[PDB]
């Protein structure tokens, strides 16, 4: 029993972290096979970030201008190319620690672990969720760019995020491993405001199921609702609309606890309307939305 | 910017996890040099757990009864001994992945990362704190015993916890790596209730400093207090008494923000007396106490 914001074991990703320096800028790179992936803004000076023309900036860079260091040893850069907002630095050595991997582009509401790195070195690991406004609420300081987000399925690492920037509001934006930003963000130091950070309803319900499984049941009520009635309340509280797809995904949690999804929706509705009344659920005084239904099942079953 | 419940990168510990089986019981072991450490209750059947005599149970066990598997390969057990509540299984092969390490016994209020494991395999990593009642609020299922808690200082892993049991109240108890339980808990399936789970005051203040550093300042007030006045309020709210040692440890956070420790204590006092009023601090609706002053500095500076 017990429920924690758990991240995947980070070892497989730690073995891929390298340092990339170009001129006076140093950030993190991801070394997989003979390619090192890093944010293209490594070629920019702080002045360039205001209005960078990446293709023009890249013309002044050669293979020898990209310094790649794996631990204390230097990798030889034999090629470089820009794919969207990432640079792919071809090195002459395949990473011997390359795990089985995939590059996946996640949907909002999906969770992942982040291995925060500085100078190619891991500092920590934490669990994130792609917000519905395509930002993440991370913990990143200067030098953290190129730190990656990932999920692990037994021995396969699915990389889904690469950190690129912090918006003026303290929230984070980045790309998938093909260099495409999540959301409308650009790798430029300009006015980029995030949209509404709505709550991931299906995740909150999954977390309420986790609470019931772990003994916290005070919020269970005598009511039920419909998808349309629940959604009227969800709209009022800036919660994402719940679809039949979400109800289907909550099927196994519903089966395990014996609590119908719409009954859990009615519990959630009363919690939204009445608040927690100074009470807690799984040690939290707010409704947690960064656990997917898959995370709840995984944690509650012990998938390794 | 941003503040997260961050765990240490777990790779160095993942390389030490092994599976230990004795009879029909399988749990996790920690392989460091040529010794595998595991909870002594691996020798018990579920029936034995009600009133086990470990010395007597151990007489019926030989080296060949302890099956140790590292990944898919079997380790040869050449010796076994019981130290307090842990078994030390001497194997014929030194773990080639043994990091630099120490065994430390932590004090209540100190935090650590847990690498939850099942069958010698890592499932996830999360950040914990040794509660003032010597329990931890973890996430452990059947088979998680022998999972360890640790801190990392650059390349040295300080192991501080080994998981042994779940109390009937859903909280967790375990030992340091010398096999001594934290608190008064015993490795027996009996009525073991935990004492008062008081709040780790110095950690809450460290977290309030983290909030100020990251932009959340609404709770800062026009007041100050004294250690004795603050402690009268702390006693009323089941917070640990704040000492001058704690004030000294908060010195660097006080210096960084320019907010005197006693002024932050007065902010904390008003938060205890008036509540959050439906507001949040670093995305939490309660006062977080599982970040030490060292964790706040580390996260806010980027120690790798
Ligand atoms: C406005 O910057 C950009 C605009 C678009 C694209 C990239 C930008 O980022 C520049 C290149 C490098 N950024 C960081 O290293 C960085 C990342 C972070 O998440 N938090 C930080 C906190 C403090 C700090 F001094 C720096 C950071
Ligand atoms: C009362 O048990 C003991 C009393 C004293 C000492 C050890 C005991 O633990 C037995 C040997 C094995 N325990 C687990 O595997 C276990 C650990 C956990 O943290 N959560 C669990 C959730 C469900 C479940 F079925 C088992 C566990």
């Amino acid at each position: 029993s017990g429920f924690r914001k758990m991240a995947f074991p980070s070892g497989k990703v730690e073995g891929c972290m390298v340092q990339v320096t170009c001129g006076t800028t140093t950030l993190n790179g991801l070394w997989l096979d003979d390619v090192v992936y890093c944010p293209r803004h490594v070629i920019c000076t702080s002045e360039d970030m205001l209005n960078p023309n990446y293709e023009d900036l890249l013309i002044r860079k050669s293979n020898h201008n990209f310094l790649v260091q794996a631990g204390n040893v230097q990798l030889r850069v034999i090629g470089h190319s820009m794919q969207n907002c990432v640079l792919k630095l071809k090195v002459d050595t395949a990473n011997p620690k390359t795990p089985k991997y995939k590059f996946v582009r996640i949907q909002p509401g999906q969770t992942f672990s982040v291995l925060a790195c500085y100078n190619g070195s891991p500092s920590g690991v934490y669990q994130c969720a792609m917000r519905p406004n395509f930002t993440i609420k991370g913990s990143f300081l200067n030098g953290s760019c190129g730190s990656v987000g990932f999920n692990i399925d037994y021995d396969c690492v699915s990389f889904c995020y690469m950190h690129h920037m912090e918006l003026p509001t303290g929230v984070h934006a980045g790309t998938d491993l093909e260099g495409n930003f999540y959301g409308p963000f650009v790798d430029r130091q300009t006015a980029q405001a995030a949209g509404t950070d709505t709550t991931i309803t299906v995740n909150v319900l999954a977390w309420l199921y986790a609470a019931v499984i772990n003994g916290d049941r005070w919020f269970l009520n005598r009511f039920t609702t419909t998808l349309n009635d629940f959604n009227l309340v969800a709209m009022k509280y800036n919660y994402e609309p719940l679809t039949q797809d979400h109800v289907d995904i909550l099927g196994p949690l519903s089966a395990q606890t014996g609590i119908a999804v719409l009954d859990m929706c009615a519990s959630l509705k009363e919690l939204l309307q009445n608040g927690m009344n100074g009470r807690t659920i799984l040690g939290s005084a707010l409704l947690e939305d960064e656990f997917t239904p898959f995370d709840v099942v995984r944690q509650c079953s012990g998938v390794t």
